[PDB]
């Protein structure tokens, strides 16, 4: 499974539970290209899914979203990669 790039960013698809909400949500690492050696920033979407293959094709959407609307909008998550 090797990351796909976006944007200039790295995507790292997969799937984790949280112990806080003890369930499966697409959980997937962003890396940055120009300084990827930055602590990563675990990718999360408020949903639940029983099926792990569902939460990597999630992950690949959530990722794109999240690093989208962070340029756009400040909602606090890839500030560390910039």
């Amino acid at each position: 499974m090797n990351v796909a790039h976006y944007r200039g960013y790295e995507i790292e698809p997969g799937h984790q539970y949280r112990d806080d909400i003890r369930k499966y949500v697409p959980y997937a690492l962003i890396r940055k290209v120009g300084v990827p050696d930055r602590t990563p920033i675990p990718t999360t979407y408020p949903e639940f899914y029983d099926l792990e293959a569902d939460a990597e094709r999630v992950s690949i959407a959530c990722a794109k979203i999240i690093i989208d609307s962070h340029l756009d909008r400040h909602d606090q998550g890839l500030a560390d990669l910039g």
